[PDB]
């Protein structure tokens, strides 16, 4: 037993990672097949990001200004293009270790492992969730833009995000692989900031039935309610709204404990309006919501890959 | 920036991970060059586990009786020998993905990756630490055993942990890779408790100044203390006492932050006092204490392997 903030296994994600150098900048890439995928700024300076207008930057660009390393052995650039807010480089050398893949855009509430990189080599693996205001809140420094998060369903690799930009408040935006940002954000160096921070509803209640499986269970009381009347109490704490549909994702976990879905919506209420009371909960002193329900189950199933 | 609980890229790992089956047990065990070790205990069935001689068991196990398969390909066994808790066992063929490593064996409080596999296949990576009552607080499953922690310094994969057991209480205990438990723990199913859970002070700290460093600094005051003092605290609170030694480790975050280690200590004594007033410190709402000082510097600066 036991629940930890898990993250996948990323042998087949460091297999893709390359650095990617255009005139004094620097930054990693993922390398699929043919093509190495990364943030197009990478053609930008510090002083480009107040303003670039990216297609005439481009221009001055040609394939050997992209500098393209796979650990110690250099790729051939045969062709560059730009998609959205992502550059494909094509190579003449597709990666030997290309896994099985897709490309997928998440919606906010959905979790992801990040593989944190500099100048193409992997630092280390954390588990992100996609905010509701489209941020996430990661671990990355200068030199880690084009690492990517994904999800593994067991051998193939969905990549979701590739990392583009901190906010002035610390918190990370980037894009899909195909180069749309997640949210409002774009790739200049101005005020933009993040909408509210809500807490992902369904995530917390995952997490209170996985406490449950693993022998937390003091939170549990003797009371139940409706979606209408937690999501009162969900909008005065910046909750999402609870839907039918999270209801409906939340069934399997409701049978495998016997807690009917309402009655752990009526501990969590209470929870948000009394506290902890300085008591824990796997670990945890506040309500945690980077666990999707389909985490909850995977882990404590024992799914590999 | 941002701060968040990382775990080593398990790449070099999971190309090590391989199944193990005596009989009707199956777990994990580690290929390294031509041997594989694994939990003594895969040779015995559940009645064993309350009272095994394992020098008698052994004696009814023969090379064939030991299956190890690695992905979908089967291993030849060619010698078998039991060292402390674990079993060696040779097989003809060196892991052609063996990477640089090195046995290691942790003292409380240090740090480590976990590769979660069940079956030979990874499940998932997450950061432990091992606990001042030498269990750590993992998340295994029935077949879990075998999974390893390990540590990497660039390219050499430290390996200093092996699972074998779990509490009654839920927490967790292993081995070394020369298959000597960690604290007082052996591999028998009975009554084995753990002692005090005590806090990981000189980790505490390190994370302090990680939140500094990345713009928490509401719990920043105008206090110090002295060790001594500091100490009186820490017994009250069952903190690990804080030793000149741990000051000296602390010296590289004190530098870079300006913040004097004893003042860090004076601020950390107030949240012990005061607790958080409802606040958190790096989306945390206790005192975290699995970031040593090595992983603070490490992640803060962007080291990789
Ligand atoms: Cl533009
Ligand atoms: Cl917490
Ligand atoms: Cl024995």
């Amino acid at each position: 037993s036991g629940f930890r903030k898990m993250a996948f296994p990323s042998g087949k994600v460091e297999g893709c990672m390359v650095q990617v150098t255009c005139g004094t900048t620097t930054l990693n890439g993922l390398w699929l097949d043919d093509v190495v995928y990364c943030p197009r700024h990478v053609i930008c300076t510090s002083e480009d990001m107040l303003n670039p207008n990216y297609e005439d930057l481009l221009i001055r660009k040609s394939n050997h200004n992209f500098l393209v390393q796979a650990g110690n052995v250099q790729l051939r650039v045969i062709g560059h293009s730009m998609q959205n807010c992502v550059l494909k480089l094509k190579v003449d050398t597709a990666n030997p270790k290309t896994p099985k893949y897709k490309f997928v855009r998440i919606q906010p509430g959905q979790t992801f492992s990040v593989l944190a990189c500099y100048n193409g080599s992997p630092s280390g693996v954390y588990q992100c969730a996609m905010r509701p205001n489209f941020t996430i809140k990661g671990s990355f420094l200068n030199g880690s833009c084009g690492s990517v998060g994904f999800n593994i369903d067991y051998d193939c690799v969905s990549f979701c995000y590739m990392h583009h930009m901190e906010l002035p408040t610390g918190v990370h935006a980037g894009t899909d692989l195909e180069g749309n940002f997640y949210g409002p954000f774009v790739d200049r160096q101005t005020a933009q900031a993040a909408g509210t921070d809500t807490t992902i509803t369904v995530n917390v209640l995952a997490w209170l039935y996985a406490a449950v499986i693993n022998g937390d269970r003091w939170f549990l009381n003797r009371f139940t309610t409706t979606l209408n009347d937690f999501n009162l109490v969900a909008m005065k704490y910046n909750y999402e709204p609870l839907t039918q549909d999270h209801v409906d994702i939340l069934g399997p976990l409701s049978a495998q404990t016997g807690i009917a879905v309402l009655d752990m919506c009526a501990s969590l209420k209470e929870l948000l309006q009394n506290g902890m009371n300085g008591r824990t909960i796997l670990g945890s002193a506040l309500l945690e919501d980077e666990f999707t329900p389909f985490d909850v189950v995977r882990q404590c199933s024992g799914v590999t890959f």
